[PDB]
């Protein structure tokens, strides 16, 4: 099937399905005018009848369409026709972290340092652009053919705000709610740092440091910021995770402080990682 951009030219071929992605059904989509393939969201209007979810996508696009970084999903184009809304994004053949970790359960440090360096780099970009991702989670870290990491799904993203006028309500439902955001103080840049801690944790142990149900039963526990630190962690990793998951946010480290932590400096880290690290654990040193 051929899909023409009625505002322009401009013809596209639609290929393989890629699965469900909330409102979007995903499909491979080829721009016939340059023959590159792209991962596309296709949201029919029927599913965006209601004004606030209509607004939810406008923002994702508005915020996404200005982002150019090697570790941020490269937004290509978007257009609409009578039936559907169309968003083409960087095609990431080797899926997400979420997929990888299910296979391998738990990762070796060199790779954790390999993947985190990339999550952290992409996030300086956004954070310096004054944009908060607000949903860092293994699912939203996309890997490509050449084993490179890009952060995507900017569906719960927002611009930084004056701390007095900021959104207090939990927007959407993140994977990792923070203490501050639970005391109704709103999502800060550090609330992203929070998520990174939980994420590193998961990568090293295959289970999150706190429940991810967003149930009120689980709220005191997060607010206290108390969790099991297992002995299986070397001290560098232990220490780093701890500072990242500080209870009060203004104690959490900066992104620069993070890539410069012992965990980073006194291990070894590959420039290139094989594709077999998707399924198999690597060789020593
Ligand atoms: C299009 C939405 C999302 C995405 O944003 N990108 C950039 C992406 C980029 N590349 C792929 N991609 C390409 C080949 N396989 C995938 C894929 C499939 C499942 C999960 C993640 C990626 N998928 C992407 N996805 C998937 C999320 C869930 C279903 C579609």
């Amino acid at each position: 099937r051929i899909i023409v951009d009625p505002t322009t030219g401009k013809r596209y071929s639609r290929g393989k399905t890629l699965g469900k992605g909330g409102f979007a059904k995903c499909y491979e989509m080829t721009d016939l005018t340059n023959n590159k393939v792209y991962a596309a969201k296709i949201i029919p209007h029927s599913r965006v009848s209601k004004p606030h979810q209509r607004e939810k996508i406008d923002k994702e696009i508005e915020l996404h369409r200005i982002l150019h970084h090697k570790h941020v999903v490269q937004f290509y184009h978007y257009f609409e026709d009578k039936e559907n809304i169309y968003i083409l994004l960087e095609y990431c053949s080797r899926r997400s972290m979420a997929h990888i970790l299910k296979a391998r359960k738990v990762l070796t440090e060199p790779e954790v340092r390999y993947y985190l360096r990339q999550i952290v780099s992409g996030l300086k970009y956004l954070h310096e652009q004054e944009i908060l991702h607000r949903d860092l989670k293994l699912g939203n870290f996309f890997i490509n053919e050449s084993m490179e990491l890009k952060v995507g799904d900017f569906g719960l993203a927002a611009r930084l705000e004056p701390l007095e006028h900021r959104r207090r309500t939990i927007c959407g439902t993140p994977n990792y709610l923070s203490p501050e955001v639970l005391n109704k103080q709103g999502h800060g840049a550090e609330s992203d740092i929070w998520a990174l801690g939980c994420v590193m944790y998961t990568m090293l142990l295959g289970r999150p440091p706190f429940e991810t149900t967003n149930l009120k039963e689980t709220y005191r526990s997060i607010r206290e910021a108390r969790y099991t630190m297992p002995s299986s962690l070397l001290a560098p990793a232990k220490h780093l995770i701890a500072s990242m998951l500080s209870k009060n946010p203004e104690d959490r480290p900066s992104l620069d402080d993070i890539i410069r932590h012992d965990f980073f400096t006194q291990g070894f880290t590959p420039d290139r990682l094989s594709s077999s690290c998707c399924h198999t654990v690597p060789d020593f040193h």
